[PDB]
């Protein structure tokens, strides 16, 4: 199976997944000179007033935070996208130490962890529809850099100790997802793809200039989960990240000047 291991990693996954070499790949590096303000992009709505999450999953590669998307409650509108987007969940990449575990890079910086919110286009009725679509999703990415604690991710971090390994959900209501945004929505935009096979060219990516700050002792405990199996050989769950994929025929928009 893929995963991010000495031997399966993302250097490997274009043999099962062949689009892993495609057009329109991600994550890619956000080089901030060459970024064009866009002075047609809209401010960003996130309104997530409404969000209802249910569920904390270890997949075996990250956790996901999951929301009930059966109605219009958490969307993303505005920015670049037409039509309006449903919060399916969010989940984090990260690393083994601070200097490496974001997606994007900027500039070649790389975060210490990066957060996505996953949100579907509700024009193809669900999810998996609209990942086939070329304007399917929208991914919120936002930056994650190691200072002062993100009160609002305590309730994530201390959940942790009961996912630990492949497999594992708990039960995870009423988390309020606006505790992870920064104060500012100005953004980066481009198309590209899902950062893990299937690797599906859907994605609307929308990243946030302004990362949040988080303790370091919240992102020790990322780094204590487990990518195998409970009873299995233990490895840690860090350094879950694709690193940054040619950029080709693509133009990264700045919702700001
Ligand atoms: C189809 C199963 N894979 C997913 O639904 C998926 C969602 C988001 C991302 S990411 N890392 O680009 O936000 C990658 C994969
Ligand atoms: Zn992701």
């Amino acid at each position: 199976h893929w995963g991010y291991g000495g031997h399966n990693g993302p250097e490997h996954w274009h043999k099962d997944f062949p689009i892993a070499k495609g057009e329109r790949q991600s994550p890619v590096d956000i080089d901030t000179h060459t970024a064009k303000y866009d002075p047609s992009l809209k401010p960003l709505s996130v309104s997530y007033d409404q969000a209802t999450s249910l569920r904390i999953l270890n997949n075996g590669h990250a956790f996901n935070v999951e929301f009930d998307d059966s109605q219009d409650k958490a969307v993303l509108k505005g920015g670049p996208l037409d039509g309006t987007y449903r919060l399916i969940q969010f989940h984090f990449h990260w690393g083994s130490l601070d200097g490496q575990g974001s997606e994007h890079t900027v500039d070649k910086k790389k975060y210490a962890a990066e957060l996505h919110l996953v949100h579907w286009n509700t024009k193809y009725g669900d999810f998996g529809k609209a990942v086939q679509q070329p304007d399917g999703l929208a991914v919120l990415g936002i930056f994650l850099k190691v200072g002062s604690a993100k009160p609002g991710l305590q309730k994530v971090v201390d959940v942790l100790d009961s996912i630990k390994t492949k497999g594992k959900s708990a039960d995870f209501t009423n988390f309020d997802p606006r505790g992870l945004l920064p104060e500012s929505l100005d953004y980066w935009t481009y198309p590209g793809s899902l950062t893990t096979p299937p690797l599906l060219e859907c994605v609307t990516w929308i990243v946030l200039k302004e990362p949040i700050s988080v303790s370091s002792e919240q992102v020790l405990k990322f780094r204590k989960l487990n990518f195998n199996g409970e009873g299995e050989p233990e490895e840690l769950m860090v350094d879950n990240w694709r690193p940054a994929q040619p950029l080709k025929n693509r133009q990264i928009k700045a919702s700001f000047k």
